[PDB]
C-alpha cells in the first residue's frame, strides 16, 4: 500500500514494482538461497515507448512473474536488459528474457564469470567498461564501472533524467550490518570503488541498493563503513 516492498508483502512467487521517479521503477522479488530467504532489487527505465530492464528478478519463475507484472502495471514492452554482475540475482532469468524477445547484455567480464559459474549468460557484450571509471551510454541510462567491490565485474547505473543512482550489489541499504554475500568481493578495493561512485555522481537524489530499501547519497558512505568493519 505504498511503502517500499519487502519479503513480508510480496506474495509467494510474485514480483512488486515501486515507482522511484517519472519513468523509473524498481522491481522487488524474493528468493531462497542456502536455506535463507532474501529480497532483491532491479530497475526499469522508460525508453520512449519501450522499457530497459536492469537485472533479472533472481530466477526463471520470478523473472516470468516480473514480465507479467510489467505488462499489468506499465504496459510497454521490455526490449533490452542489462545485468550488472554475474550472480544469479542479476542473471538468473536471462533465458526467460531471451525467449520473451528481450535482448540481454552484460560486460565481457560478467559474461565470462557467469559462464564459469554455470549461471545464465547474457547474449551481448558491453564494451567500453573494462577500466575503473569507465562510462558508456545505454538508452536512457549511463553504465559506470567503479572498480572491484561486491564483485570484480559490478556495474552501477545512473538515470540522468531523474538523478537516480542504481548501485546494485556494490551498494548496501542503510539498515545493513554486514557486507552481505562477500564470496566474490574485494573488501580492500570496495571503499575506493565507492569513492569513485561518490565523485562521479554527486547530484544523485535516490540511491538504490541491490538488496533492500532505497535512500539518498548516505547509502554510499554507509556501504564503505560496513565493508571496512566486515574486513576489520
Ligand atoms: C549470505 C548473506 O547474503 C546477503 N545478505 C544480505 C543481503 C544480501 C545478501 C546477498 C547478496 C549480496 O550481498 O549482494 N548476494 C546474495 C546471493 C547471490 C550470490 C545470488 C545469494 C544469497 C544472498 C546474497
Ligand atoms: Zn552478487
Ligand atoms: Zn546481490
Amino acid at each position: 500500500s505504498g511503502e517500499y516492498p519487502t519479503v513480508n508483502e510480496i506474495p509467494v512467487g510474485e514480483v512488486r514494482l515501486y515507482q522511484i521517479a517519472d519513468g523509473v521503477w524498481s522491481h522487488i522479488a524474493t528468493q531462497s538461497f542456502d536455506g535463507a530467504v532474501y529480497p532483491s532489487n532491479g530497475l526499469i527505465v522508460r525508453d520512449g515507448d519501450e522499457l530497459l530492464l536492469i537485472d533479472t528478478a533472481w530466477g526463471a519463475k520470478n523473472t516470468a512473474a516480473l514480465l507479467a507484472e510489467i505488462e499489468k502495471q506499465i504496459g510497454l514492452p521490455v526490449t533490452r536488459a542489462v545485468s550488472t554482475h554475474f550472480h544469479d540475482d542479476r542473471v538468473g532469468g536471462v533465458d526467460v528474457l531471451r525467449a520473451a524477445g528481450v535482448a540481454t547484455y552484460a560486460s565481457p567480464s560478467t559474461r565470462r564469470l557467469a559462464e564459469a559459474e554455470g549461471n545464465e549468460i547474457p547474449t551481448h557484450s558491453l564494451e567500453g567498461l573494462s577500466s575503473s571509471g569507465d562510462a558508456v551510454r545505454f538508452g536512457p541510462v549511463e553504465l559506470f564501472y567503479p572498480g572491484a567491490a561486491h564483485s570484480t565485474d559490478n556495474l552501477v547505473v545512473y538515470v540522468p533524467s531523474a538523478n537516480v543512482l542504481y548501485g546494485g550489489c556494490a551498494v548496501h541499504e542503510l539498515s545493513s550490518t554486514s557486507a552481505g554475500n562477500v564470496a566474490d568481493a574485494d573488501l580492500a578495493e570496495w571503499p575506493t570503488s565507492v569513492e569513485r561512485i561518490q565523485k562521479h555522481y554527486p547530484e544523485a537524489e535516490v540511491v538504490i541498493p541491490g538488496h533492500g530499501l532505497p535512500g539518498g547519497l548516505d547509502l554510499l558512505q554507509h556501504t564503505a563503513n560496513v565493508v571496512k568493519a566486515h574486513k576489520n
